[PDB]
DNA sequence: CGGCGTACG
DNA sequence: GCCG
């Protein structure tokens, strides 16, 4: 088993989901109390034992597997010989666990504002609408939708919003295209929100796109929420029977030089993502971000074509996206 | 022990 | 918390 993600296949579903899943509390929790090393490694090793071939049922099945040292392999065992692992559910049981999970859930609240409104007292939603002279107008938002935006988005919602898209991007730009990216890419049937990547075929010609996308989409009506740039994070009014829902939607503009670096960037998943850039730096003194890969001995850009193109200059074998949900 | 992704709004 |  490889130590990074990005070496991998790492499928949808998969042989361990309880195992993973208890991991993937403990990785949460540390974030909310900003321990970015504790939350790797503990979503590193969520990560290997969902590309495993089969289910973990003896804890000696841990031994060699990267990421897995005394404190995730006693959280394994304990859920092995009983079920249920202590720590893991006095997490989950937890006043400040509960809370932060409630507010970084809103759009416009991270960790930070969590943390900090947790310091003041606060527990509720509520809470939070009886003072919103604290609140942002991107947070006013976040909670104003928060019962929608908690509401899972389904593949029929993204076919619906992916045809308004394109209209608008059509107008704005003729001959501009629209490819869906994120999880829905890796072949999830739900999400939190929808992510789609705009270009068009010459070069230069997608500068100044996403304002006169927005401008449409805002005109035709769909737009509940907008900062108003090539990234813009949006909730859109989707259309349902006899009503509508609100529906987290992010587009991003790139040029089409860039496309295969922007594609491969939002398609994630998000430890994939900054597991690839970290063997990128790391193993082959690269930097890759969604606009590029740099050799900084030669201060070059690697020139791609595709996303295989990008796997093989990093020198690892290709993963479509249904296998990069680490 | 240092490192832990790397951007944009 | 784990790796190198
Ligand atoms: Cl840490
Ligand atoms: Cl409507
Ligand atoms: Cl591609
Ligand atoms: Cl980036
Ligand atoms: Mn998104
Ligand atoms: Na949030
Ligand atoms: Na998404
Ligand atoms: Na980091």
């Amino acid at each position: 088993m490889p130590a990074y993600a990005c070496q991998r296949p790492t499928p949808l579903t998969h042989h361990n989901t309880g195992l993973s899943e208890a991991l993937e509390i403990l990785a949460e929790a540390a974030g909310f109390e900003g321990s970015e090393g504790r939350l790797l490694t503990f979503c590193r090793a969520a990560s290997v034992l969902k590309a495993l071939p089969s289910p973990v049922t003896t804890l000696s099945q841990l031994q060699g597997l990267p990421h897995f040292g005394e404190h995730s392999s006693r959280v394994v065992q304990e859920l092995l010989e009983h079920g249920v692992c202590e720590e893991v559910e006095r997490v989950r049981r937890s006043e400040r666990y509960q809370t932060m999970k409630l507010f970084t859930q809103i759009f416009g609240v991270g960790v930070k504002t969590a943390d900090r409104w947790y310091r003041e007292g606060l527990r509720t939603l509520d809470d939070l609408r009886e003072q919103p002279q604290k609140l942002t107008q991107q947070q006013k938002a976040g909670l104003q939708h928060h019962q929608d935006l908690s509401t899972p988005v389904l593949r029929s919602d993204v076919d619906a919003l992916q045809q308004v898209v394109e209209e608008a991007v059509g107008q704005a730009l003729p001959g501009a295209t629209v490819t869906l990216t994120g999880g829905f890419r890796r072949g999830k049937l739900q999400g939190h929100d929808v992510d789609f990547l705009i270009t068009h075929p010459k070069e230069g010609q997608e500068a100044g796109l996403l304002p006169r996308v927005m401008c449409r989409l805002q005109d035709q009506g769909l737009i509940l929420y907008h900062q108003h740039f090539e990234r813009s994070f949006c909730i859109f009014r989707l259309p349902q029977p006899g009503s509508w829902k609100a529906v987290r939607v992010d587009l991003v503009v790139a040029p089409v030089s860039q496309f295969p670096f922007a594609l491969l960037g939002w398609t994630g998943s998000k430890l994939f993502q900054r597991e690839l850039r970290r063997f990128s730096r790391k193993e082959k003194g690269l930097w890759l971000n969604s606009h590029g890969l740099f050799d900084p001995e030669q201060k070059t850009f690697f020139q791609a074509a595709s996303e295989e193109d990008i796997f093989r200059h990093l020198g690892l074998e290709y993963l479509p996206p249904e296998q990069r949900n680490a």
